[PDB]
């Protein structure tokens, strides 16, 4: 597996009809994972599963500006298992990032950060074996 945290780079940041494609297997008893597309030190796109949250299963997204969180999104829908292999695909979309898990759709993220050709590297971290990381061009 690749060592995790995992850096990897963006060559000349995002753009729409870029696919990020991430491979992992949840570790057991796992408690969080993280995804986050940066702009230097921003986060433009957080993705973070959430394994016990009160006891709840909830994925929470959203963008560090300047050290600060915004207004987190929410979605119930949770597709990770403990101990289980997954498949993350990250669409870059003209308004939002779409992300699909084991082929179905989950949620999209409206752009908070604007220069997309800025958003330069995907930090992924927390409770996986990573397997692959990668992207190419749709
Ligand atoms: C208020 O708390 C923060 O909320 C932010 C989103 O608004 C981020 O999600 C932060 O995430 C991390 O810093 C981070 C996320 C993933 C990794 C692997 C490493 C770091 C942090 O979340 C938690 O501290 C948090 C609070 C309550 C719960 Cl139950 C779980 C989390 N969490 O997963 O970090
Ligand atoms: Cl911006």
């Amino acid at each position: 597996m690749l060592i995790v945290p995992y850096n990897l780079p963006l060559p000349g940041g995002v753009v729409p009809r870029m696919l990020i494609t991430i491979l992992g297997t949840v570790k057991p008893n796992a408690n969080r994972i993280a995804l986050d597309f940066q702009r230097g030190n921003d986060v433009a796109f957080h993705f973070n599963p959430r394994f016990n949250e009160n006891n709840r299963r909830v994925i929470v997204c959203n963008t560090k500006l300047d050290n600060n969180w915004g207004r987190e999104e929410r979605q119930s829908v949770f597709p990770f298992e403990s101990g289980k292999p997954f498949k993350i695909q990250v669409l870059v979309e003209p308004d939002h990032f779409k992300v699909a898990v084991n082929d179905a759709h989950l949620l999209q993220y409206n752009h908070r950060v604007k220069k997309l050709n800025e958003i330069s590297k995907l930090g992924i971290s927390g409770d996986i074996d990573l397997t692959s990381a990668s992207y190419t061009m749709i």
